[PDB]
């Protein structure tokens, strides 16, 4: 069946709006918080969606991947292909992964734009020194202590987005305020009516 | 957000009905035909769904897998995890893969029933001699000729389902008739109202 027919039966608000909102950023930058609140926002506004994150991907589909650069590349590649299917199905697919390599984020975008599906890269941008100081899950302490090897920002590279569709300054917005900025982008791009 | 809230915004017909319809069977048994017509049927009845098949999975997510037993196991494992996400999102996920190994089909089921998501194994059951004689894509000729190695039914095993939820005798039903049997199962299980 065609995408337009999907858009008729997916959700109450007519129109096909499948797409992928690709969050990227350091550990503790707020990706989980923003993605969960974005999901709540969309559902409350009648827009079916689904979130892919480390919790539901790296314990399942990607349980056989570590954090070597090669495994992060394959992690993101698989996530991009799954997000493309969710977008093709008519859902707003929100992805919440560190995704530290420019090439793999751009490969994820190419998979979508080849299939003529919208792809929005959102750089969840908090300074590393802020993420370390808050250390919301204690991970940065263990990384400095050597108990987690190759942790992004400490012993593994994060390549900052140079051309995201949106930059979220999460040391300066509360959850709902950063969500409002994502909603504005989705309205501009005719995802959210 | 919860599954019940998803069921409110996914589709027009209220109620959460996410699940996976897992087709299994020999090449040429009719999996593609039945899955595509099932998708058409559900969409026409206002039920959002999505089909995973060799066309959209083995050229994308699973492009790095062959047909060794080990690669078929990983192929099915990844597909099962993706189907579980689609079911969790509230969609009827139709899968259309040979899935020749009992253990991997049962592992796929366990992934779903652990997450309390319904899983319906449909054995698309045509005799191998029938599939060979029709040879709808010419594949069986190339398998006998040695141009495709380890082709299911010729140089690779198909373990017949012993406990499917439904057996589809596709040498004896036309497309719509086999679809009607799947619809009956989904009605019995409160997926289709
Ligand atoms: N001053 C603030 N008040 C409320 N929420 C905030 C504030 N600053 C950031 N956030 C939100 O908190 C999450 C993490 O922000 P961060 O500054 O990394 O940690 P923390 O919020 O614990 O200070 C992000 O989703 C962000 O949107
Ligand atoms: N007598 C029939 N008339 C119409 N469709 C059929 C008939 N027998 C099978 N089918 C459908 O054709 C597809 C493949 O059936 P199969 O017998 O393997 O090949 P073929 O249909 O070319 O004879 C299946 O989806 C099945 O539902
Ligand atoms: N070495 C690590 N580097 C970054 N995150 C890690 C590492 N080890 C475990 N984690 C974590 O695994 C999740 C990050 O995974 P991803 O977002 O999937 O990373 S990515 O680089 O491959 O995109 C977080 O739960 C998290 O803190
Ligand atoms: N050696 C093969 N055995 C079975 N199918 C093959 C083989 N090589 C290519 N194909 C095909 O690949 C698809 C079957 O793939 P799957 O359904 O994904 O198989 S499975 O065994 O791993 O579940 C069909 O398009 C098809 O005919």
């Amino acid at each position: 069946v065609s995408r337009n027919k999907r858009g008729q039966v997916v959700g109450t608000r007519g129109g096909f709006r499948g797409c992928t909102v690709w969050l990227t950023g350091l550990s503790g930058a707020g990706k989980t918080t923003v993605s969960m609140a974005l999901e709540e926002y969309l559902v409350c506004h009648g827009i079916p969606c689904y979130t892919l994150d480390g919790d539901n991907i790296r314990q399942g589909l990607n349980k056989n991947l570590g954090f070597s650069p090669e495994d992060r590349e394959e992690n993101v590649r698989r996530i991009a292909e799954v997000a493309k299917l969710f977008a093709d199905a008519g859902l707003v697919c929100i992805t919440s992964f560190i995704s530290p390599y420019t090439q793999d984020r751009n490969n994820a975008r190419q998979i979508h734009e080849g299939a003529s599906l919208p792809f929005f890269e959102v750089f969840v941008d908090a300074p590393l020194h802020v993420c370390e100081q808050r250390d919301v899950k204690g991970l940065y302490k263990k990384a400095r202590a050597g108990e987690i090897k190759g942790f992004t920002g400490i012993d593994s590279d994060y390549e900052k987005p140079e051309a995201p569709e949106l930059v979220l300054k999460t040391d300066s917005c509360d959850v709902n305020d950063c969500v409002q900025q994502v909603v504005e982008l989705l309205q501009e791009r005719d995802i959210v009516p």
